């Protein structure tokens, strides 16, 4: 066929149920997360491929970065809480990898400061519940998939994108693919 398993994509052997239509993890250390998201503009090409009624999640994960890439989780769900990953998401992804300015937790406060958040909005944000749960959620779904590697882009708790096997000459054309498969594997 012209979309295979074990092609662009691969079947999960353990299904997940429950989980978001399109679910995808990131890592502000993960060099080609940082290609994805200032280069290839993955999340952004897919998604206007997707259809109605599809949500598209992302979630930060744990295993990269020691100590500050635990942080940078709880950081992401204070984004997620004040619906701010929009303007952090650059500055975290250059303060890491490009400027090498971010190296403690007070480094990552810096980031939304700069980008206009308060610092009583973030410092609440920052240690509440809410966000603990959030992180709660990014650990779960990666456990659910027993997550090894980012990026990593999940369809309906079944299918996991596989980019390796897709060409990588031109990269207006790796991202139509990965975004085509994405919206063949959600139609499946």
């Amino acid at each position: 066929a012209q979309y295979e398993d074990g092609k662009q994509y691969t079947t999960l052997e353990k299904p997940v149920a429950g989980a978001p239509q399109v679910l995808e993890f990131f890592s502000f250390f993960c060099p080609h997360c940082y290609q994805f998201e200032e280069v290839l503009h993955i999340s952004d090409n897919v998604k206007k491929k997707l259809p109605e009624g599809v949500k598209m999640t992302k979630y930060h994960v744990n295993f990269m970065g020691g100590d500050l890439g635990k942080d940078l989780t709880q950081a992401w769900a204070v984004a997620m809480a004040l619906g701010v990953e929009d303007k952090v998401t650059v500055p975290l992804f250059e303060g890491v990898q490009k400027t090498q300015t971010i190296r403690s937790a007070s480094d990552i406060r810096d980031v939304f400061i700069n980008a206009g958040i308060k610092g009583e909005e973030y410092d609440a944000a920052w240690n509440s519940f809410v966000v603990k749960s959030l992180v709660a959620q990014q650990e779960k779904a990666a456990a659910d998939v027993q997550l090894r590697g980012v990026p990593a882009m999940f369809v309906n708790g079944k299918y996991q994108l596989n980019p390796q096997g897709m060409d990588t000459s031109n990269m207006d054309v790796f991202v139509q693919q990965y975004a085509d498969t994405v919206k063949y594997l959600s139609e499946k």
